[PDB]
């Protein structure tokens, strides 16, 4: 799993150990151990959210499997609020974008998953 | 709809009012009302085109629906005009990845769009 | 073919050459001619791997066509390769996706390859 979050909102809003929860609570969601999750956050962006510059984000999240309706309905829940929470955006000025990769497709250690 | 603009043109080069005219112009093009737009811009980019620093883009348009092979062509052309004339990048050095996505796989306000 | 790498390791630790070379190896892996490849170097982000936030990178790599099992494969050692040797990123703290890239869904000066 590869979490990636695209903000306006400025880093030094970003809490100490956002990136730390963020890969414990994708772990809890996912069911994979944290040792395979990525995370990345990307603050201070020239963004826009219905032509409005107030606080959003736009995300994606990629994972080998565990990608489906009713997971993506909670991976929501989970991210929006911890948005919410954390960074003070209101989850309806948040897009998440949900990818289901072949393990073919993701390389690791010289290799693929494959 | 989702539009990513990654470049090596600097900050000050990219108008105050650019996010909103694409913001605008993405919803004409589309037939979405603006509200539904989100654009994202990345300026001062350590990018290469063709071996060539010269001014380039790389970009993304996601979309749930209006992706497909005659609409792709005239985004290219709407946002090839928009990148030329706003931020001064030759069209053969804008690549512009399009994207349809699922309602399933678009997160949004706690839940997704399914 | 389009690459990028987004990494936490700083700026002034990527070789002043090191698009040059990225865009000359992967002409070479992918048998495209080097006007066609893009290259996106992202340094200093605020990233996680495993939950450490010792060096690391997520890359990607789209292409119309040349992806696919035993290329990525190689695609994975050649690039994890470069990362070590360059950025001194070890290879098991890099993932890279690997996109097959549909030609109508590609856009280049104001229409797409399909
Ligand atoms: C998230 S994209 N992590 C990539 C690493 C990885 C390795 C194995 C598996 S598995 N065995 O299919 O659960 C998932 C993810
Ligand atoms: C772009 S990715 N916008 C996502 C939000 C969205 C997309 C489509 C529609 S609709 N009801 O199909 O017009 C609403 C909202
Ligand atoms: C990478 S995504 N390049 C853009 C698409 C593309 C693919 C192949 C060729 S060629 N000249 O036939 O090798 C050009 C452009």
């Amino acid at each position: 799993p590869m979490f990636i979050v695209n903000t306006n909102v400025p880093r030094a809003s970003v809490p100490d150990g956002f990136l730390s929860e963020l890969t414990q609570q994708l772990a809890q969601a996912t069911g994979k151990p944290p040792q395979y999750i990525a995370v990345h956050v990307v603050p201070d962006q020239l963004m826009a959210f219905g032509g409005s510059s107030e606080p959003c984000a736009l995300c994606s999240l990629h994972s080998i499997g565990k990608i489906g309706g009713a997971q993506n309905r909670s991976y929501s829940k989970l991210l929006c609020g911890l948005l919410a929470e954390r960074l003070r955006i209101s989850p309806d000025r948040v897009y998440i974008n949900y990818y289901d990769m072949n393990a073919a497709n993701v390389g690791w250690n010289n290799s693929t998953f494959a």
